[PDB]
């Protein structure tokens, strides 16, 4: 009962299943002693023993879709011996998040618009991904990667609102990733560049790159991904940012993330939408934001209110925190940033940046629009943000 871990063409480890249950991990001794070695996850630092802790399986499970729904179609679709974790691992993890490849060249498959349209129908949001060679999508085969994350519509209109989030994010100066809206037939999906795969300077080879979320990197289940039960907040993140090869920056780029999931009406920005790259040595720092959706295209579908929207991460408020996006405010930032010891002046910054170029940002990602684009969506988040913009020209 033993997946071997590859990191590209580097054995890292094995995971073992022992006959209990219990989930282990133990790293190679060649990969050990290089002196670039890096661990699988922060909650599984190198060693020459076995790891035995709850975080090995946190951190393999982390790897899987939450939902017990999708779980089962994963079963479906490879007969997968059961529902167990390392099971379903032994099915589809050789391409997975970050480089962690599970084994019990660079050569692919091009699809046709009929065939890409049958691929993606098979797939409670299980998400998907494929191969981009130049303008054409593919399978890859064996070990190959992919290049991007592809999701369906959930929020009917899912995929349109990401694809203006992201735009809308990457016109305001956020580190995200370029994603483009792919059209097969009759389905409309949302194809996510990958940031945790790069091509080599000649083409030739894909690699893929560490990386884990922060449910992974504290040794959490997924199941307190949110701050209410019992998972990591801004507080702890921030923190956490100290010790990033990258501190001054992500904690920057985080503290303006929060400020703009404000502003967008994102509100499931848990922790398990934050990740960190593991680099060679153990070092890490902040991956790109990604899985950015607006409530405000959901508002007045069925009878949530605006008041009903709240961040996933609370700000600090006078008499405990500030959840709810209508009653928030530039103080409560800033009073954040105060507890944090992120310094008021970058705080400003940020806070005044959004007030000068949010404006502007809103017209600019228009043209990139395409014409199909749903205006209902445009309406809704542009709306709403100009409204909560206003907060911020009023005092900066
Ligand atoms: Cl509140």
């Amino acid at each position: 009962p033993k997946l071997v871990t590859w990191m590209n063409n580097q054995r890292v480890g094995e995971l073992t299943k022992l006959a209990n249950g219990a989930h282990t991990f133990k790293y190679a001794p060649e990969w050990l002693a290089s002196r670039y070695a890096r661990p699988l996850s922060l909650s599984l630092p190198l060693q020459r023993g076995n790891i035995t802790s709850d975080a090995v399986f946190n951190f393999f499970d982390n790897l899987l879709p939450d939902s017990p729904i999708v779980r089962d179609r994963i079963v479906k679709r490879y007969h997968a011996k059961s529902r167990q974790p390392f099971d379903l691992l032994s099915e589809i993890g050789r391409d997975s998040v970050g480089a962690v490849t599970l084994i019990p060249i660079m050569a692919w498959e091009k699809l046709t618009e009929a065939r890409l349209e049958e691929v993606l129908t098979a797939y409670a949001q299980e998400k998907t991904a494929l191969l981009r060679i130049g303008n054409d999508w593919c399978i890859p085969k064996g070990i190959t990667p992919t290049t991007h994350i592809i999701k369906l519509p959930i929020l009917s209109q899912s995929v349109d609102n990401e694809y203006y989030c992201l735009l809308l994010a990457k016109e305001l100066g956020l580190n995200v990733p370029d994603a483009e809206i792919i059209k097969a037939g009759n389905v409309r999906a949302l194809a996510v560049e990958r940031f945790d795969r790069r091509w080599n300077a000649r083409r030739t080879v894909l690699l893929r790159l560490p990386q884990e979320d922060m449910c992974q990197t504290f040794g959490l289940p997924s199941s307190v991904k949110y701050e209410s039960d019992g998972g990591p907040g801004i507080a702890r993140i921030m923190a956490f940012l100290m010790g990033s090869s990258e501190a001054l920056k992500d904690r920057y780029d985080f503290m303006k993330f929060q400020v703009f999931q404000w502003l967008i009406g994102a509100t499931d920005g848990h922790a398990k939408n934050f990740s960190v790259f593991i680099q060679a040595g153990g070092s890490y720092r902040l991956t790109p934001f990604y899985d950015i959706i607006s409530a405000f295209p959901v508002l007045g579908g069925t009878g949530i209110h605006i008041s009903d929207l709240k961040l996933a991460m609370g700000l600090n408020a006078s008499k405990g925190k500030k959840t709810a996006i209508d009653k928030i405010y530039p103080r409560h930032f800033l009073a954040t940033a105060k507890v944090l010891r992120f310094p008021e002046v970058q705080m400003h910054e940020i806070l005044s940046d959004f007030a000068r170029m949010i404006p502007a940002a809103l017209d600019n990602v228009k043209t990139s629009l395409p014409t199909d684009f749903p205006e209902n969506v445009v309406t809704a988040v542009e709306s709403n943000v100009l409204r909560l913009h206003g907060r911020l020209s009023r005092e900066y």
